[PDB]
């Protein structure tokens, strides 16, 4: 079936136990990113994440999100069909653009928060989100950023929290998460906060690299915007990420909430259109540190 329905070609990246390679439709010649998992050595309780994955990922239908085509199951392989994105990181796109401002990262707030969005109206917290799920769907300056890897995401029933584990990226962990209490949809909302800080500055607000000093940092919310970087960026800015990163996940802002917020909805008279030289140099470093792995910016195994 899937041999006989894709053709397989090169690698075009890979996960902790997963290889993507392109792949043509047969006969059509249409172009997709097959995510390939084999499944022969996986325990029952692993190929479950993967079942809620392949199901998750066929709910979400979205510009903003990486669509799945198509979940093909064979003997000791699994096949997840996905739309092909030729783009990369929209992090590293960022560091080649001759002009960049905070009009151009509210732009690409805008589209994170749309997928954020659907993800919560459609029960799913995405829980890892970060660079590297950040990806252009192709190469034009006009492409839309689409939310990849559902391979942490949760289901959740209404706005009901739980004890959903201890899992994501040290560096975006939100401190309910930290302090072992109930979760659910506001955790992808301190994530964006800690996204939209690197996008407007080049680095990260959380951080140390004694990972215990990190999560204190983290749960005190100890953040904050020093001179001379931040003296350039506007208040409106500064507020929307107070707003994402609150402690209280209950009075934390929604994604809804934070497509109404006048630097996102007003961005055209509200976000800077001044260059931030500063912040793509910035964020080439954070980039090379990313490539580098390790302990804070790294999915957790
Ligand atoms: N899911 C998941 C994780 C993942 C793993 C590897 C990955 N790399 C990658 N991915 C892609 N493209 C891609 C990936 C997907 C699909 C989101 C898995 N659709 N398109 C390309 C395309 C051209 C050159 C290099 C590429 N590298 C991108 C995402
Ligand atoms: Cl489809």
């Amino acid at each position: 079936s899937m041999t006989d329905e894709y053709q397989l070609f090169e690698e075009l990246g890979k996960g902790a136990f997963s290889v993507v390679r392109r792949c043509m439709k047969i006969p059509t010649g249409q172009e997709y990113a097959a995510k390939i998992i084999n499944t022969k050595k996986l325990s029952a309780r692993d190929h479950q994440k993967l079942e809620r994955e392949a199901r998750i990922c066929r709910l979400l239908k979205h510009p903003n999100i990486v669509r799945l085509h198509d979940s093909i199951s064979e003997e000791g392989f699994h096949y997840l069909v996905f739309d092909l994105v030729t783009g990369g990181e929209l992090f590293e796109d960022i560091v080649a653009r001759e002009y960049y401002s905070e009009a151009d990262a509210s732009h690409c707030i805008q589209q994170i928060l749309e997928s954020v969005n659907h993800c919560h109206l459609n029960g799913i917290v995405h829980r890892d989100l970060k660079p590297e799920n950040l990806l252009l769907a192709s190469k034009s300056k006009g492409a839309a950023v689409k939310l990849a890897d559902f391979g942490l995401a949760i289901e959740v029933q209404g706005d009901q929290q739980a004890w959903f584990g201890f899992a994501g990226t040290p560096g975006y962990l939100s401190p309910e998460v930290l302090r072992k209490d109930p979760y659910g949809k506001p955790v992808d909302m301190w994530a964006c906060g800690v996204i939209l800080y690197i996008l407007l500055v080049g680095y990260p607000p959380f951080w140390d690299e004694d990972q215990h000093r990190l999560y204190q940092q983290i749960k005190a919310g100890a953040y904050d915007f020093p001179s001379p970087e931040w003296d350039t960026v506007t208040p409106e800015a500064k507020d929307l990420i107070n707003k994402m990163l609150t402690i209280n996940p209950a009075k934390r802002i929604t994604a809804s909430e934070a497509l109404k917020h006048p630097w996102i909805c007003q961005r055209s008279t509200v976000a800077s259109m001044m260059h931030r030289q500063e912040t793509v140099d910035c964020l080439k470093k954070f980039n090379a540190r990313r490539k580098l792995k390790g302990a804070i910016l790294t999915t957790m195994l």
